[PDB]
């Protein structure tokens, strides 16, 4: 069965694990443990095995976390719309994605998360910039409505098949 090796990078705080556990068990919710969550699902017709990597346990740019990271085929950069330092931190988790997978040409998707939030203070319109000036898709998101969330993760897989 084909498996689609998916992570989940970004800032502490952002949602990344309410995106993934939303996800996979369908229900909103230890920002510490780093672990990994598998899901049989069909994808545009295609019965397949979705290995996720949820990243944590420090901000980034230790070696224990490409240690993880390596064996990823693609990756969800998530940030909060209401956090825009972590907004500004895409730069630094792109740059160590192209890293450690040795390639310019990494599967990716931009994910702005807690779209449930108002007052938010990154607009869409910049964030959409960003992944044009990129190349990759953007997608809104979130964890607490669950709008958007099959969209970022099947999106990702439509980037790993393209790749
Ligand atoms: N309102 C709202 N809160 C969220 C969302 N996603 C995560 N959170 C909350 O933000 C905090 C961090 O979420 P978490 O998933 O643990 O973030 P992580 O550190 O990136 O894994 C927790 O209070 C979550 O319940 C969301 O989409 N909307
Ligand atoms: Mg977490």
């Amino acid at each position: 069965m084909t498996e689609y090796k998916l992570v989940v990078v970004g800032a502490g705080g952002v949602g990344k694990s309410a995106l993934t556990i939303q996800l996979i068990q369908n229900h909103f919710v230890d920002p510490t443990i780093e672990d990994s969550y598998r899901k049989q699902v069909v994808i545009d017709g295609e019965t397949c095995l979705l290995d996720i990597l949820d990243t944590a346990g420090q901000e980034e740019y230790s070696a224990m976390r490409d240690q993880y990271m390596r064996t990823g085929e693609g990756f969800l950069c998530v940030f909060a719309i209401n956090n825009t330092k972590s907004f500004e931190d895409i730069h630094q988790y792109r740059e160590q994605i192209k890293r450690v997978k040795d390639s310019d040409d990494v599967p990716m998707v931009l994910v702005g998360n807690k779209s449930d939030l108002a007052a938010r203070t990154v607009e869409s319109r910049q964030a959409q910039d960003l992944a044009r000036s990129y190349g990759i898709p953007y997608i809104e998101t979130s964890a607490k409505t669950r709008q958007g969330v099959e969209d970022a993760f099947y999106t990702l897989v439509r980037e790993i098949r393209q790749h």
